[PDB]
C-alpha cells in the first residue's frame, strides 16, 4: 500500500507505479519522475536498528562505487527520511537506480519452451555477468558479492545483463591507501558463477558432486570452464580474470561480440 | 609448542618467549627481538579459508588505522607465510604490536582485596578506555568495536589503558571520500561501556534491568552517566562524545588529569 504515492527525492518527484520485488529488508518499486517522465527502480528499505542502518548504507556505498560499468545497474540517487517523519514509524532509505526490462529468469522461462539456448546466447549472458563480477573483484580492496545466483541477474533495456543485488556483499574496510595478494572470498563467487554456467547450459543446478551430461555435443566448449570453476579446492579454482580470459577467446573463435545485446532473449 | 622458535619478520628476528593468550582463531605470544632486545606482543593467526583470511586482514587494517593513539596498542609490523611454507599446513599471519604489562583484570583482582577502587582510579580507567573508543568512532567511517569488555582491556608499561582486540570490529567499506549522519552501531559500544563503568564501581556486571546500589555514597558522581549509557533506547543513549565530555568535567572538578598513569594499579 505504498504504490500510488509521489515521493520527493532531491529535486525529483517520483510516482510509485508498482511493486517489482520484495522479501525481508525491503521492497523495490517501479517509479516515474512526474515532470520528466523518466523511469527508475526505487528501493525502499525500512530500519528500526543501527545494524540495519549500517547494512543499508553499505549497500548504497557499494552501488555508488560500482556504478558506471555496462553490466551493473546504474546508481542514480539515494536519500532517507527519519522515523519521526515517516508513516512507518521507522527510518526509510530510498535508493534510486536504472529500471531494467526484467529478471533474466523470466526471459529464460520463455526461451526454454523453444528449446536449448544457443551456445552464443549462453556465452553472452555468462560473459556479461562475469564482467560485472570482474569489476567488483578488481576494486581495491576487492568487493565480494557472496549471493551470485541467476534469479538476481537482470536484463537491461538494451538486452544486456545487469547485476544489482549488493546487499550480501563485503570486503575489507579502512584498507591502507606492507604487501598483500591473498584471496578473501573471490573464489566462493567463482563457484557460484560455475553453477550459473552449468544452469544456463543444462537448465538445472549442479547440486541438490555434480555431473556434466556425458554425451553433450552442444555445450562441450564450456565443459572445461565449468569444471575449472567448480574445483572443490579454492586455490585450484579459477580467478575471475582466468574465467573472463577464456570467455574472450571462446568469443573471438566464434566471431561473437560477447558484450553485444542478447537479442535472442528479446524476440 | 610454538614457544622457543625464533621467527623472521621483516628485518626483525624474534624469539617467541611464551603464550600470553589463546582461544579459537589464534595465539598471542611474548616475543623478543634477538639483536635489539626489544619486546613485543606477537599474534599468530592460522588460516585454511579465504573467509578467515579476510577477517584476519581486516583486523590488521583496523590495527594499522587506529595506531598512534595513546590508549590503543601500537601496531609495529605484520606479515604472512603461505601454507606450503609452514609446519601447520596453513597460511600464517603474524601481527606484531606493543607488549603491555598485562590484562587490566589481573590488576583489578589484586586491588580488589584491598577494597573499593578510588573514584579517581575508576575515572582514569574509564576515561582512557572511552578515549580509545572515541578514536574509533571518530574515524570516517566510524569503526565499531562490538566486543568491548573489561577482560580485553590492557594496562601499558606506563600504567595507562590500552585497547587491543579489533577482531570483532566492523564498519562501512568503500565509503565515498550526498549526505549521512546515521548511527551504525556506535550505540551498542556505548551500552558495553556502561557495563564496564558499572563493573568498575560495583565489582559486578549489571546484567545476568539493572540496579545501582540505592545508598552508594562513593560512586554517586558516576550514577547518571551509568544510566545514560544504559538507556534501552539507543537514540536516548549517549554518544561517545557525550560520555567523554562529562568525564572531562568530572576530571576538571576533582583536579585529576584523567589521562595520567593509573599509579594505584601499579603499587
Ligand atoms: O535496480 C533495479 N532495477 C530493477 O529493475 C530492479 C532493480 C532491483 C534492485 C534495485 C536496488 C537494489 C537491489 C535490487 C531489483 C529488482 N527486482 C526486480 C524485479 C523485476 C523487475 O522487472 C526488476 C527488478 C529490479
Ligand atoms: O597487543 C597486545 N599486547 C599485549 O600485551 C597483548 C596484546 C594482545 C593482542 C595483540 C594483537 C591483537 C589482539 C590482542 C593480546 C594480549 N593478551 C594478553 C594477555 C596477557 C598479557 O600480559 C598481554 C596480552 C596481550
Amino acid at each position: 500500500d505504498f504504490v500510488g504515492q509521489t515521493v520527493e527525492l532531491g529535486e525529483l518527484r517520483l510516482r510509485v507505479r508498482r511493486v517489482l520485488a520484495e522479501g525481508g529488508f525491503a521492497f523495490v518499486y517501479e517509479a516515474q519522475d512526474v515532470g520528466s517522465g523518466r523511469e527508475y527502480a526505487l528501493k525502499r528499505l525500512l530500519s528500526n536498528e543501527e545494524e540495519k542502518n549500517r547494512a543499508i548504507i553499505q549497500e548504497v556505498c557499494f552501488m555508488k562505487k560500482l556504478s558506471g560499468h555496462p553490466n551493473i545497474v546504474q546508481f542514480c540517487s539515494a536519500a532517507s527520511i527519519g522515523k519521526e517523519e515517516s508513516d512507518t514509524g521507522q527510518a526509510e532509505f530510498l535508493l534510486l537506480t536504472e529500471l531494467c526490462k526484467g529478471q533474466l529468469v523470466e526471459f529464460l522461462k520463455k526461451m526454454e519452451s523453444r528449446g536449448p539456448l544457443s551456445c552464443d546466447t549462453v556465452l553472452k549472458i555468462f560473459y556479461q555477468t562475469c564482467r560485472a563480477v570482474q569489476h567488483m573483484h578488481r576494486q581495491k580492496p576487492p568487493i565480494i558479492h557472496r549471493d551470485l545466483k541467476v534469479e538476481n541477474l537482470l536484463l537491461s533495456n538494451q538486452g544486456t545483463i545487469k547485476l544489482c543485488d549488493f546487499g550480501s556483499a563485503t570486503t575489507i574496510s579502512h584498507y591502507p591507501d606492507l604487501y598483500s595478494n591473498f584471496p578473501i572470498g573471490e573464489k566462493q563467487d567463482i563457484w557460484a558463477l560455475g553453477c550459473i554456467l552449468y544452469l544456463l547450459c543444462f537448465r538445472q543446478h549442479p547440486f541438490e558432486k555434480y555431473s556434466i551430461p556425458p554425451h553433450d555435443t552442444q555445450y562441450t566448449v564450456f565443459h572445461s570452464l565449468i569444471r575449472a570453476m567448480l574445483q572443490v579446492n579454492p586455490e585450484e579454482r579459477l580467478s575471475i580474470a582466468e574465467v573472463v580470459h577464456q570467455l574472450q577467446e571462446i568469443a573471438a573463435a566464434r566471431n561473437v561480440n560477447p558484450k553485444s545485446p542478447i537479442t535472442e532473449l528479446l524476440e
